[PDB]
């Protein structure tokens, strides 16, 4: 009654991408990510917080996305041993075996397998990642591989059929500097 | 606590999304859009307040982008005399009665509601044009023509010759800005 909402979408288009600002503590991160919906062409903002254990196993994830379609939330709990549940404590068996989350579009999440696995040069690991693509935030299990090439370079590969592969340049804490052609640290 | 910022290198076509809350004498809006040079997103929050004649009296802007936070606070007397939030006079904007914000069709409402044009009637205005994300205002010559109650011809008078026909609702709020904005 006090006010009335009016919403406008632009019809003009310009090329655009993501911008993410993250704050990192020892056992948790909080981030604000802004990016275009790649189907609709309209912007969204994703706010999220991740919390992990001493061994860099994910224990909690909270997401809040705002877009033209409305506000969507997601709350996930993980036991650090591959068992997931929602914020209501309902088990999510479809994610069994996932130890790490991978959020698109964010190169933050590549840090988890790096820090968790502690790979040596030349060592390869195949993982089951819980892949969550903004803005829809509908998680699904995804097979991935990481190979340590040297201290600052990791070979990332999709294992589900795309054959996508990339070499990540990371810093001494395992944070991505360059995700070549996809993300740059500012 | 360590701060980390990443820019995307991938590109996808994008545009503005604006959600505005309107009251009798003021509006507060949240506008998200891409920077048209950098490819990176920004968010503009703004609030406008006007008198009963639809003359702008105050405007406050807050933009967040990869370049940082930028703020702008304008005061107008409704008679074409402007000041910043600290009271310092802004002679460069002398004679402006209306603000025009890009990218927003909201601000087309001001001349429509203020001018009281008859059907077929054209008026030139001096608009204070404020383009996000930089928010560096400048006076600009524009013209409005009432075609009928629900259609106004907009003209840029600075030399582009850009013209548009705006479809508006019963309160002068833009429904269609053809090829630029659509009401959802």
């Amino acid at each position: 009654s006090r006010d009335r909402l009016y919403t406008w979408a632009g019809l003009w288009r310009s090329p655009s991408s993501s911008w993410e600002a993250l704050r990192l503590e020892d056992d948790q991160a909080e981030s604000q990510l802004r990016a275009p919906d790649e189907r609709s062409g309209l912007p969204y903002q994703l706010d999220y917080r991740l919390r992990w254990d001493a061994d860099w196993h994910l224990r909690e994830a909270v997401f809040h996305v705002e877009s033209e379609t409305g506000v969507r939330k997601l709350h996930l709990l993980a036991d650090g041993r591959g068992h997931w549940q929602d914020g209501d404590g309902e088990a999510l068996p479809a994610f069994d075996g996932c130890l790490d989350i991978d959020i698109w579009p964010s190169p933050f999440t590549n840090t988890f397998p790096i820090r968790r696995l502690g790979l040596a040069d030349g060592q390869r690991a195949e993982i089951r990642a819980l892949y969550i693509e903004a803005p829809a935030l509908e998680p699904r299990s995804m097979r991935q591989a990481y190979t340590r090439l040297d201290a600052s370079h990791y070979l990332y590969e999709n294992l589900e059929g795309s054959a996508f592969k990339a070499v990540l340049l990371v810093d001494e804490q395992g944070l991505v500097i360059d995700y070549p052609g996809l993300f740059q640290r500012l």
